[PDB]
């Protein structure tokens, strides 16, 4: 069955075998008899679809026992410990569901979460679930951080996370269902206009793109193969192989063309000294004009040896303007990219810098990718309804402060206190105790110099020195809402090609939800920084030029309404979301998630999109990051 099967690959387990933390958890499974090893596959892949047939109620060992068949509901012991472990883990009982029995009435142990976004909510849940005492501090006036929904009359627009990349794997598919998210398909078709606002024609967008992609294998050729991944002790950048790249491809050109004209000239050279000795034949003709009759059979025999001399010559003649007239009319390029095929090209470096929220220049060659094993499978969807549903109804029933702005962490051997300062009067401040604090502050504020948040003790240098190496990168988004669309309503996608590399990131790309008469306008790259610095209108005036440019200065009207981010200026974000900076790895990540332990028990934990190795930069990896730690702070305190 791929039912139980599919249940596994749902949850991002093998079907056939047991994981390293399984292996860790049920010892005695992994060294007995090979035999109770497919019985615990099947229990645990059993119960994992029993939970995915129906996330909307919590799945109890008890129901889980009367759903299993013979001889697997007779393993009432080995069904608990599954079921046990399946919970504390989250990969059941996760996300929002109704209780079908109620939650202790009294509490054990209390918490302290810093940051309201989907890591905080997902933490919260779990532990509150558990019968832990939860409090969430969050800065802003709302929950959900970096999912960030703009809506005003029926616009309504993600500022922050607004695809789900994919549903095989990913537990948003748990969520979405839940809580009702309506999810629709992108369409994949993206035409480009260039800066005059006329269209890239099909042949030679798919040229560019294919070199694009040539350029790319080529790095990775360059630093997983031929291991090319340091110079002058330094790590090098994606953007600095790909110039070395394109560097010798010009070379290639270069060389191609060299050598073509040297045939040419080797072929004019030959031409000049066949005309010469062609002309002194001539001469030579010129100049021939014993019995009478055996001169006359002499002065032929003579012209007839000079002139089947010459037709030959001027044969060898002929097969070389022939020769020649092909090669003047066969060149070899003789640039690799024209000005206008590079601007294009910088289109797709401007679309990469956007996905990785960063210039290239700053992304680590080896390890930039370094999560691609880990992605969903099926079509990536947008949330029609806007994607702050998920962060608001992970939010019923949790004890949030909101516009309460940590400013320090204290963590001893006999516990934990955290103060705040409410950010509507920074004269009143709170002190709250606790025994265990878990810390989702985005890296970002990690970064921020000088500091946002005080850690006393001081965080030790093997952690800070990791928030140091790891990238946080910035893409921000322009909203504008119409009162008619005026845009090809069978495309999601078009994108701007801009002027320079430089500015390759500015607008580069805009964005409609079908049937909204809203289009988003990304900047990414390394004007994603610089354009924070200007004004909503100019700003907006910019895009409209750019649309204007592309479908006429009379079917373009001003905008109902608008929104820009800036989120490097956000002081609860400083910035969108982690990469892999050159000379950092995915090791940086996992250093990230380890806590801190003032043996004193460990007190000061860690959740967010930065300490998840294989889902960084996502929701759904600060969603499992958060079930993670959850499952961590349980086991400690609760065992
Ligand atoms: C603009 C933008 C776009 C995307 C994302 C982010 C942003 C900014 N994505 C990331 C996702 O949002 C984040 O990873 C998580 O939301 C982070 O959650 P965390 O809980 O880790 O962090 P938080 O910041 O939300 O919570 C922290 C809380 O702490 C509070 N706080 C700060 N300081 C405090 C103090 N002192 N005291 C108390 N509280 C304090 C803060 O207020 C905060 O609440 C994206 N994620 C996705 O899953 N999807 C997206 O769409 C993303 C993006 C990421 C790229 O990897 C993507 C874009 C695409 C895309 O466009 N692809 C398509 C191209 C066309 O073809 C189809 C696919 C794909 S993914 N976007
Ligand atoms: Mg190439
Ligand atoms: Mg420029």
């Amino acid at each position: 069955s791929s039912g139980v099967e599919g249940a596994a690959f749902q949850s991002r387990l093998p079907h056939d075998r047991m994981t390293s933390q399984e292996a860790a958890c049920f010892p005695d499974i992994i060294s007995g008899p090979q035999q109770t090893q497919k019985v615990f596959l099947f229990i645990r892949n059993r119960t994992l679809q029993l939970w995915l047939d129906n996330p909307k109620i919590q799945l109890t060992f008890e129901a889980t026992l009367q759903q299993l068949e013979a001889p697997y509901n007779s393993d009432t012991v080995l069904v608990h410990r599954v079921h046990s472990y399946l919970e504390r883990h989250g990969l059941i009982n996760f996300g929002i569901y109704k209780r079908i029995k109620p939650l202790p009435t009294k509490k054990t142990g209390k918490v302290i979460i810093i940051g309201s976004g989907v890591s905080g909510l997902a933490a919260a849940r779990q532990l509150q679930s558990f019968g832990m005492d939860v409090t969430l501090l969050e800065a802003r006036d709302r929950v959900g951080g970096r999912v960030a929904t703009f809506r005003k009359g029926n616009y309504v627009a993600d500022l922050g996370a607004m695809v789900v990349t994919g549903l095989g794997g990913n537990p948003m598919a748990v969520v979405s269902k839940q809580v009702n998210m309506e999810l629709a398909k992108i369409k994949q078709k993206c035409p480009l206009y260039e800066a005059n606002g006329q269209a890239v024609p099909k042949e030679k967008d798919e040229m560019v793109e294919q070199e694009f992609n040539r350029l790319l294998e080529a790095t990775s050729y360059l630093s997983h193969q031929l291991d090319f991944n340091v110079l002058n002790n330094k790590p090098v950048s994606l953007g600095q192989a790909l110039e070395v790249v394109i560097q010798l491809q010009e070379k290639h050109v270069k060389d191609e063309q060299i050598e073509h004209w040297k045939k040419i000239v080797k072929t004019q050279e030959e031409l000049k000294e066949l005309l010469n000795k062609m002309v002194n034949l001539k001469e030579k003709i010129k100049e021939l004009h014993i019995t009478a009759e055996f001169l006359v059979k002499s002065k032929h025999r003579d012209l007839t040896a000079l002139c089947k001399e010459y037709d030959e010559l001027a044969e060898t003649q002929g097969k070389l303007e022939e020769k020649l007239q092909e090669l003047e009319a066969n060149p070899p390029s003789d640039v690799y990219l024209s000005s206008r095929d590079r601007q294009i090209l910088d289109w797709h470096f401007a679309n990469l810098e956007f996905a990785n929220a960063t210039p290239l220049s700053t992304l680590s060659l080896k390890h930039w990718d370094q999560d691609d094993d880990f992605e969903f499978t099926g079509s990536h969807l947008t949330v029609r309804n806007g994607y702050s549903c998920v962060p608001v109804a992970l939010a019923e029933g949790l004890d949030i402060k909101l516009n309460t702005a940590v400013r320090q962490v204290r963590y001893t051997a006999s516990g934990c206190e955290v103060i705040a300062v409410n950010t509507r009067s920074t004269s009143q401040t709170f002190i709250y105790k606790c025994d265990a604090v878990l810390c989702t502050l985005p890296l970002g504020v990690l970064k921020q110099q000088p500091p946002a948040v005080q850690f006393v003790p001081p965080l030790p240098e093997w952690k800070t020195s990791a928030v140091q190496r790891m990238g946080f990168g910035n893409l921000n988004k322009v909203v504008l809402c119409f009162d008619r669309v005026f845009w090809d309503p069978s495309v999601n996608l078009f994108g701007h090609v801009g002027s320079t590399t430089a500015s390759r990131g500015e607008l580069f790309l805009f964005w409609n939800l079908y049937k909204a008469p809203i289009l988003l306008a990304l900047v990414a790259g390394e004007a994603a920084g610089i354009m924070e610095n200007i004004s909503d209108d100019v700003i907006v005036g910019r895009c409209l030029a750019i649309l204007k440019g592309i479908f006429g200065s009379s079917a373009v009207p001003q905008p109902k309404e608008t929104v820009v981010s800036r989120w490097r200026a956000d002081p609860w974000a400083r910035g969108s979301y982690s990469y892999v900076a050159a000379g950092s790895s995915g090791n940086d990540y996992d250093l990230m998630a380890q806590p801190i332990t003032p043996q004193p028990i460990p007190r000061l934990f860690f959740a967010g999109e930065h300490t998840i190795r294989n889902y960084p930069a996502t929701v759904h990896g600060a969603l499992l990051s958060g079930l993670r730690e959850a499952g961590r702070i349980a086991d400690q305190f609760l065992g």
